[PDB]
């Protein structure tokens, strides 16, 4: 039995009092994670190669995930059963090296570690034919499923409160990877087509996006004992709200009282991203990100987000290091033109298993400082039935209220482990 | 650590739109499973032989089961903790080869794979003394527990709404197996006695079945590189509603609003079943079932169910096959005499680990067609307080309503893995 | 992968009817467990040494716990994710042999097996530096976290119903162990300081304990092939309600309707405990406890509890034994001066893996008799809003009601396994 997974767990304090607090910019889809993670999260994977004859094999893999508040010993939770799939490798003679698979799977996910941000993730229930050797690269085909909680009506209606039936969304994914385009440099291209897939006689609200595309281009360059990844993605309509390869064609969301409201996602997203991790000598490693993400919707409630950060690591010893993370977010509301910004600074002393910035496990002792200035926020007051602005970006002081996190400061400290195995 | 279990997971589409739909006859207790399974289901077993001295050993076994809708990646659920037991083998010198056990256990279950139907299952919390060598066969004794959600009142009452206290049911099970009765043929006999087991001063509703028996006879014949099982079972009163060896003596059920209603199970069940799996040459395997099950209740709301189906497999290659499944159900309401029927046809291309129809894992690509014609259904409209017919079989058009699945067609397709290890 | 854990599971009957019932004295914090455990409880631990170079290593450990009613096969539950931590051993050159750790962990827990009673348990999310070699002993430092469900208000208020915000409690723990003080005798000393840790501008109710101390002294003596532990603990204010090393500074509790009520824990607790397990020849083992615990609160609602019990084991054979357990509880309400008492007698035939009273797994067949006489109980009628006495000790016949378990008898029997591996 193969035992693999991911986990993080710790204990933290907020400088002004109480348990650790974590700092994310209103409107940003990520935060700089170092010394800024407020939950115990674990994935326990049990897998096995259950049959092997020569070059041919079947591999079975599972994944059970737990997320708890880490404020107590006994923390009862609903585990998420995320993966259960079988991979059949080298079973098709005319397509040597290629894998056939079906089941729930984390399918070739692309992320930026330091902000824990997945930018290409179509994971879910699915099936496909992977790694077809096409001479100048590897071709992979897959179909995966996601579902919105409501969005569909069984009868013709102009009332959005009738659109409460779950709507399956399908994604069809084609990727062509490992194209050697320059010395030490590979290129990967992907296309995703996603669409709401309605039951017979069901309908989406008038104007629903329904379907959409996501186009990806990723260049990977071997540099300074590490790598650089330069990414450009462009998404359309139904693919803009999740933004990582899953479709949300219904354009319907629900408040806490189960009232439906319209979040039409017609429009486009442009994401330009560069990240990597490099070594400078034998004492220094560094991770870095810079990203510009523009989500432009027809309803005007999109966002324009810039991020940049660095995470240098100084190795005193093969297992002991000093790690620092500096991260900056700036988010502009499309609706109001206001801007939200934050800069976060973390200092950590770390013991890790190996001398790389990728080495895990790691035990950290840290101190974090964040300073933010938010001039807008989302209006989630009342409910969607009472409030016509429910879910719209709004200036910080709209109607005498307070929206967004204001203009303030805070520091946290504590200890944490992180591991993948 | 031994890692074992069962899992199935896939992605599917309904021809008229939306996610895969699965087809079961109203009134039947099973469906033809090939290309007709609409959830991700997994049992993860971790066990260990924790002590061994010579012939003597203790084995520890567990089982955590997950069932999710396979419509999304993150699917939070309540896992069922189904097994946790210790088996002590060869500990009693005067009963060589026998096992003593206690804990929650899947105890000698008998099922028909292709319709995923358990016909002899008393699994639950329990204890027993298994495999006593009695010369001409093996004798096993066990006691297991189940519990109805309500059914018991703490005081004398004529109001069925007072019978809301959980009622434990005990089953006492004696089996005599492995009797060689003919060349290549074994016989197994079993008796189950089950009864509601009331707390001091609690009561069942007047007329409650209370207790009941289940008698089983199974003949196993080695034929054509596989087997044939011919089964006859007869159950009485409290053993008829579950019908696999667990008792439900209280005869009380609850609607969604927690209103109690009477489902007295006085009466009998006769089940005549034949199933097996045979090989025809080196290229053909086949599974087959035929069953007749008559549940005759004093209240007239029983059923009379006929099933038959076959699942031939053509082996093109040692790992690649074409599998087809054809299944037919016919259910007659005891109450009205109407009939519900369905025929399902599935075609699949499959890659599996081995050249048997029992070989797992298996990756399937399938297409399923079902056609049904239902003239009756159960009335679950209103609640048990408003509706005197709550839970009764009822003609399809009763009182201008629509009951059962009507007279229609549908086709589905998709991909799926199944594995036991 | 290392597979470790704890589990118990069985089936039982109550002499007067229905499923097994378990017997605990009102006011006691424990019960004599043999033949007196009414649930299936399991901890499944998966761990791994993920990196090792010479003397240095990192160990990763997890723990998922399940507790179900063992009344049915399919028992869906919320597993508790109790442990997820990394232990870095021998990483600090100037502190040889010491371990640095962070994550959720069962930290050096001290319990009395036979009454399943933890007397020193600060487990939870935490971090620390363990086993510092200090010449004449081992020094350990740790900080762990716990949280009360409510207790904090965001604004100044005299209304206890406003104090509904969770309040983090921190515990700082220092232990000095393994001091050889006499031949075959070790001494361990510990100090815990715990305090409610309020968010900025939040408050506790007027008079809240807020913080407190727990002082522990444990002497361990090697005797008669086993051991004797003699324990003295003294706790103050916020450390008295949980009583094992976790703080509950807020002094606020909630009824079932979410009404807050005051359980101020100002006062002190004195615990004097002696327990051990000894061998008498080759045929006899015995576990025993004696404890006096006095919880003296300023509000008068504390308790004074005496327990004593013994568990002799007669070994007929290396794997087969006859086990008996006799246990007595006596609890006096501080408020009324009434006394609750119970004596429990259990007889079991057992098969176990090894010839010790500590050997597991064990398969038991038992009969239990309990006789109790309770002259007081806690008033949990109405809710905290209607009832001024909510939660107070009260004479058995207070206001014509019935409080406590009365004056009665009962016997149970069944089978059970228990294992740790
Ligand atoms: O698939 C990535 C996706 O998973 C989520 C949970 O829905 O994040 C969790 O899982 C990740 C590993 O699979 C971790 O990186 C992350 O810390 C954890 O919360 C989404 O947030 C993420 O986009
Ligand atoms: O004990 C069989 C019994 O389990 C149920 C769930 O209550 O079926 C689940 O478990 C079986 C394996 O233990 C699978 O065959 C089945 O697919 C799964 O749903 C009952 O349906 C069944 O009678
Ligand atoms: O840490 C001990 C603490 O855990 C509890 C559950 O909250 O007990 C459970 O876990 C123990 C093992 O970790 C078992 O000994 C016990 O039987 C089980 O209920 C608390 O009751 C106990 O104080
Ligand atoms: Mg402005
Ligand atoms: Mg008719
Ligand atoms: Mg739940
Ligand atoms: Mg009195």
């Amino acid at each position: 039995v193969d035992f693999h997974g991911y986990a993080r767990s710790g204990i933290g304090w907020t400088g002004s009092g109480g348990e650790q607090q974590c700092f994310q910019t209103t409107g940003a889809q990520s935060k700089y994670r170092l010394g800024n993670e407020c939950e115990t999260y674990a994935e326990l994977k049990l897998g096995q190669e259950v049959w092997k004859e020569g070059d041919k094999s079947f591999y079975f893999d599972t994944n059970v995930a737990y997320s708890v508040a880490q404020q107590n010993d006994w923390e009862a939770t609903d585990p998420a059963f995320r993966e259960a799939n079988v991979q059949g490798k080298n079973l098709i003679e005319w397509l040597p090296g290629s894998t056939i698979w079906a089941g729930k799977r984390f399918y070739q996910r692309h992320d930026v570690h330091m902000i824990d941000f997945y930018y290409w993730d179509i994971s879910g229930p699915g099936a496909g034919l992977e790694n077809i050797d096409v001479g100048f690269g590897k071709l992979s085909l897959a179909a995966t499923r996601s579902s919105e909680a409501g969005g569909s009506s069984s009868f013709a209606s102009n009332n959005i409160y009738d659109y409460t039936n779950e709507t399956a969304n399908d994604v069809f994914d084609v990727r062509l990877a490992q194209m050697e385009i320059n010395p030490g440099g590979t290129l990967e291209l992907g296309v995703d087509y996603g669409r709401a897939n309605l039951r017979d006689n069901y309908r989406l609200v008038d104007g629903a996006s329904k379907d959409g595309w996501l186009f990806t281009a990723e260049h990977t360059q071997s540099v300074l004992k590490g790598f650089n990844k330069f990414v450009v993605q462009y998404a359309t309509d139904s693919m803009t709200s999740q933004g990582k390869g899953l479709s949300q064609g219904s354009g319907v969301a629900f408040d806490n009282e189960k009232f439906a409201y319209n979040i039409n996602n017609n429009g486009h997203m442009l994401r330009i991203l560069d990240h990597g991790a490099i070594s400078m000598g034998d004492n220094w490693d560094m991770m870095y990100v810079g990203m510009y993400q523009d989500i432009n919707w027809d309803n005007d409630n999109g966002t324009k987000w810039w991020t940049v950060g660095i995470r240098p690591m100084y190795k005193w010893t093969p297992i002991m290091s000093t790690v620092m993370e500096i991260g900056y977010d700036n988010v502009e509301s499309q609706r109001t033109g206001d801007k939200n910004n934050q800069y976060k600074i973390t200092l950590a002393q770390q013991w890790q298993a190996g001398d790389s910035i990728w080495s895990r496990p790691a035990i950290r002792v840290f101190a974090t400082y964040a300073k933010w200035d938010e001039k807008w926020g989302y209006d989630y007051t009342g409910n969607a039935d009472n409030n016509a602005n429910f879910g719209k970006a709004v200036p910080a002081d709209f109607n005498g209220g307070s929206f967004g996190r204001g203009d303030s400061d805070e520091w946290t400290f504590g200890a944490q482990m992180e591991i993948w195995w």
